[PDB]
């Protein structure tokens, strides 16, 4: 599916529900958000430890789009009876309904066409949207992977009843309200996060992320690293954003954004292939991510200058 990536399955489903409902504002705080996380507990968990934002819903993204866009989105969280009329009467009115999901249930990767033949279902959050409530079936899309689904509705309703490893799941769903979108400009959205990646020093947490990393070289367990392959994509799909912002707006950018996003792919193939013991290189990963670290604290003070 021609489906809005965002950065995350949360910011995927916001952006692609306004897009369909030309909802403003949305689409352009997401492209132009910029930010980075590391939880060291979590990482010991293996939850989803870093990447672009704490997950699965981005709470940064939510004080985002109210403080440049007068929008919240409110979760709601009813009983399963409920919670079934209320996505009937959204769909009805809306046609679309923004729903958490857990992943186990559902279809939307396969880890085969990269040569994976052993990744287990896990319960983790995830971000769809639902579009019809069938007959003992529900249609939902899931706009992060570009993919479709038809589901029997007792795998819906186990799918949102679930305990996962970020938290349990109780219906719970996502209203975009706004008593009245307000319009910001592009250069404001990226001038106030450049300085809050600094001010917060986004980049020190790559840094640590990179020192963690180093410290797996006598870790029989890789799967930190599957977890760090599929939290840094959120990383890469910012610098994409970023790309594609420049292109749409004609904005000034340091002239290796292209580069950093190659970097990032860099690292992302390095932690899959270490994953799959192709590789027993953790020194080597440590180095590319605290190398990247240093480039993207330069970078956001260039973006500052020139923007």
């Amino acid at each position: 599916l021609d489906t809005f990536q965002g950065y995350n399955c949360y910011s995927s489903a916001l952006g692609e529900y306004a897009k369909q409902k030309n909802i403003d504002q949305v689409e352009n705080i997401i492209l132009s958000q910029w930010s980075f996380f590391f939880d060291e507990e979590q990482f010991y968990k293996n939850q989803w430890y870093t990447g672009a934002a704490d997950g699965p819903v981005d709470v940064v993204l939510n004080e985002d789009l109210r403080n440049f866009a007068n929008i919240e989105v409110l979760e709601h969280i009813s009983s399963e009876s409920q919670a079934i009329d209320e996505g009937r009467k959204v769909l009805e009115k809306h046609g679309l309904q923004i729903v958490l999901m857990d992943f186990y249930y559902m279809n939307s990767f396969n880890w085969k066409s990269l040569s994976r033949f052993n990744v287990t279902r896990e319960h983790d959050p995830h971000f769809a949207v639902l579009t019809q409530i069938n007959e003992n079936s529900v249609h939902i899309i899931d706009p992060y992977y570009h993919h479709e689904e038809n589901m029997s509705m007792e795998d819906f309703i186990k799918s949102r009843n679930s305990m996962t490893k970020q938290g349990k799941i109780s219906f719970n769903s996502y209203e975009i309200f706004s008593n009245g979108t307000k319009k910001s400009n592009i250069k404001e959205l990226l001038y106030y996060r450049f300085n809050r990646y600094l001010q917060e020093k986004m980049f020190g947490k790559i840094t640590q992320f990179g020192q963690v990393v180093k410290k797996q070289l006598d870790n029989k367990d890789r799967k930190w690293a599957f977890t760090g392959y599929n939290c840094l994509n959120s990383v890469v799909y910012q610098h994409q954003n970023l790309i594609n912002l420049q292109k749409k707006f004609s904005l000034e950018m340091p002239p290796n954004l292209q580069e950093l996003l190659d970097n990032w792919a860099l690292i992302r193939k390095k932690l899959f292939e270490y994953y799959s013991r192709g590789s027993y290189n953790t020194e080597e990963i440590s180095n590319l991510i605290c190398k990247v670290a240093s480039s993207e604290e330069q970078f956001a003070q260039e973006v500052l200058k020139v923007l």
